[PDB]
């Protein structure tokens, strides 16, 4: 049980392209989408988020700051390794950081996934249960191991209420964002993303802009039904740096 490795992937056109994965989830959401932007010519960097593929006590000793710092070293990264070129993608939690990355560094382009504009403390407990869920059945887990974890649940009110900050944070200041923007959301995602998207790309400052709802993509519009069309999508929108 360990935090992934950050994964890169060398590509030959130039253009770097930072993909940033969901809140409980690791890299392996855009290892596909990753690997078919790196097909095309791009450089691809996917780092996970501290905490993230631990145990749900542990996960919970940290928090959206360690998150974002993680990205901002992963930026770095780039940069230092000569890219004048970079651009970002990410998937609901990882939507949220490429809007962040975006209002501190001279993004290229970024293409937003099922970003939230809110998030409740009810909604974001239920994914750390499902997460702790999850993660205990394929450890297979004995009983009070895993009930110990969803034990720890309590203690994180804190770092929730700074979660939704970091959102509110982010949502209030949108207007900073200029350049192209593809803000995308899942037809059979709940309404709240729908509503969603369409408040993010209203707020953006960016001449350049488009919003696409994908009738048939899910939640994690990287996975699963309909990723044949966001993938197309997102390849298309990127194919426009070369
Ligand atoms: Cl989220
Ligand atoms: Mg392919
Ligand atoms: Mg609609």
């Amino acid at each position: 049980i360990k935090t992934p490795s950050p994964s890169y992937l060398k590509g030959t056109n130039g253009h770097a392209i930072l993909l940033l994965h969901s809140f409980t989830g690791t890299n392996r959401d855009v290892k596909h989408l990753a690997a078919e932007l790196n097909d095309q010519g791009f450089s691809c960097y996917a780092p996970n988020y501290p905490g993230h593929g631990l145990l749900l006590k542990d996960f919970m000793t940290y928090n959206v700051d360690d998150w974002w710092e993680e990205v901002e070293k992963a930026y770095q990264f780039l940069v230092n390794e000569g890219y004048e070129s970079i651009s970002a993608t990410g998937v609901s939690l990882g939507g949220l950081m490429t809007l962040k990355l975006a209002q501190h560094y001279p993004l290229k382009r970024i293409a937003v996934m099922s970003a939230p504009k809110e998030k409740s403390d009810d909604g974001l407990i239920e994914h750390l249960v499902y997460y702790s869920q999850r993660m205990s059945n394929i450890l297979n887990l004995d009983q009070q191991a895993s009930s110990a974890q969803l034990a720890a649940i309590d203690d994180y009110e804190g770092e929730i209420t700074k979660f939704q900050h970091f959102i509110d944070d982010i949502m209030t200041n949108l207007n900073v964002i200029k350049m192209p923007a593809n803000i995308l959301f899942g037809g059979k995602d709940a309404p709240s993303y729908e509503t969603s998207a369409h408040f993010i790309y209203e707020h953006l400052g960016s001449v350049d802009k488009e919003l696409n709802g994908l009738k048939d993509s899910h939640h994690l519009m990287t996975h699963g039904e309909g990723r044949d069309i966001l993938e197309e999508n997102v390849i298309r929108f990127f194919n426009a740096l070369t």
